[PDB]
DNA sequence: CGTACG
DNA sequence: CGTACG
C-alpha cells in the first residue's frame, strides 16, 4: 500500500484543485510510471482519483 | 547479436509455418520463449520494414509478407 | 488485453 | 505515446 498512500499525499499536497501526470508523479516520487499508472487507475476505479481524460491523463483527489 | 538472433528465429518460425499463413505474438512467444513484449518490438520493427504483414486484429496476426 | 512504447 | 496489462 506503500505506493497508494503515497499518491494521494502528494496529490493532497499539491491543492485539491490542481491536477497532475503519472509521469509527472514518478520523477517527483522516484517511482516506476509503470506501477504509478496500476496504483493510479485502481485508485480512480475505487473513485478515491480523478482521472482526467487526455493524452496524458491528469490524475487529482476526486 | 542477440537481437538478430531473435530477429532471425522469428523469420524461421515465419518462413517454416508457410507464408500465407499468420499467428500471434503471443504463439510466437510461447514457441520460442522469449516474453511477448520483445516478441512486439521485434514484430512490428520488422513490420515497419515491410518484411512482415500484420494482419490488424485482436490480437494482431502476423506472417511473412 | 489491442500495448508495439524506448 | 493514450499503456494501467497480471
Amino acid at each position: 500500500q506503500d505506493q497508494e498512500q503515497r499518491i494521494l499525499k502528494f496529490l493532497e499536497e499539491l491543492g485539491e484543485g490542481k491536477a497532475t501526470t503519472a509521469h509527472d508523479l514518478s520523477g517527483k516520487l522516484g517511482t516506476p510510471k509503470k506501477e504509478i499508472n496500476r496504483v493510479l487507475y485502481s485508485l480512480a476505479k475505487k473513485g478515491k482519483l480523478q482521472k482526467e481524460a487526455g493524452t496524458p491523463p491528469l490524475w487529482k483527489i476526486a
